[PDB]
């Protein structure tokens, strides 16, 4: 049984969450069919979603919004929930109060999962979820103590075996809380372990559309961490999933001759550049970005969940 009731409360002022959130030629207070991008480590959601998702959304009839937590993504992943949290009930207010597709690269998936873990007020406010290479259970790869002994905070996060990614688990949140599809890679460059092709990897949830790409096109089809958000491959699965009435991808939908590596098809010649360069600016975020030597705290909401684990102010307590 996940947590039920009310909402945490926000850490954050309401006026500064409001500011992280943009539509492209539309308010978030007043859209049609709004799609909120959840973007990775180190981007703004322009930065993740510009070359791709955005430009694609929007020929499949959507209006693109986004978030952009500062600073890029590698704030606590708590505190970027509450941006993802408070889109999501001010989307579904100004679409209607019409259920809204959440679609997340990365750490955005995380940030999905935790606030529909936590956040009982979303649960009835989003449609299904599509992300890619989601780290659900964080990534192996994650090196919080290579080169400098301080990282993000959100990499700390992302770390496998962190208090978050044990307290999402523990809470009952590696199970799929609203219709999900997550695409990912055997060869993510990023994300580790996703070799394989079940429950041990990290974008797996159970229930979910679980698509492995190579579980699809061969174990020596290769596409990396960027490449699992903007491939042609990516975007037939993503289609699927957005049009289906299950709320998740489809296997009918997809298959051997969609596997294309290289930049979907429909992008323009600028935007399939700029989608190979895709983490080039996630690298200087983390260069000039926030870091520390220890795992930001659990909320308290969240705490209960990994008892026993180590964050900065010391042993985590229920």
């Amino acid at each position: 049984a996940l947590p039920s009731g009310s909402d945490p409360a926000f850490s954050q002022p309401k006026s500064v969450l409001d500011a992280g959130l943009t539509c492209q030629g539309a308010s978030p207070s007043s859209v049609s069919k709004p799609i909120l991008l959840v973007p990775g480590t180190g981007t703004t959601g322009p930065q993740s979603f510009d070359s791709n998702w955005i430009p694609l959304s929007a020929q499949l009839g959507y209006t693109p919004c986004w978030i952009s937590p500062p600073p890029f993504m590698l704030n606590d992943t708590q505190v970027n929930t509450e941006y993802m949290v408070n889109a999501i009930t001010t989307l579904y207010a100004g679409s209607g109060n019409n259920k809204l597709p959440v679609l997340t690269a990365s750490q955005g998936g995380l940030v999905a999962q935790w606030g529909l873990t936590f956040f009982p007020s979303i649960r009835s406010k989003v449609d299904r979820l599509m992300a890619f290479a989601p780290d659900y259970k964080g990534t192996v790869l994650a090196g919080p103590l290579d080169a400098l002994a301080v990282s993000a905070p959100s990499v700390w996060q992302q770390t496998t075996g962190s208090a978050l990614t044990t307290a999402l688990r523990n809470a009952g949140g590696l199970t799929q809380i609203v219709p999900t599809t997550n695409l990912y890679s055997a060869t993510d460059e990023v994300v580790q372990p996703q070799v394989s092709n079940s429950p041990l990897d990290s974008s797996y949830l159970f229930n979910g559309k679980n698509v492995q790409a190579q579980a699809v096109c061969g174990p020596l089809f290769v596409i990396d961490h960027a490449g699992s958000l903007t491939s042609q491959f990516s975007y037939v699965v993503g289609r699927s999933a957005l049009r289906s009435t299950t709320g998740q991808a489809r296997s009918a939908d997809y298959g051997i001759t969609d596997c294309n590596p290289l930049p979907a098809n429909d992008l323009t010649p600028e935007q399939k550049v700029a989608a190979a360069a895709l983490l080039a600016p996630a690298a200087a975020a983390i260069v000039a970005g926030p870091k520390q030597n220890c795992e930001p705290d659990l909320m308290p909401y969240a705490r209960p969940f990994a008892v026993g684990k180590r964050t900065c102010s010391g042993i985590v307590t229920p």
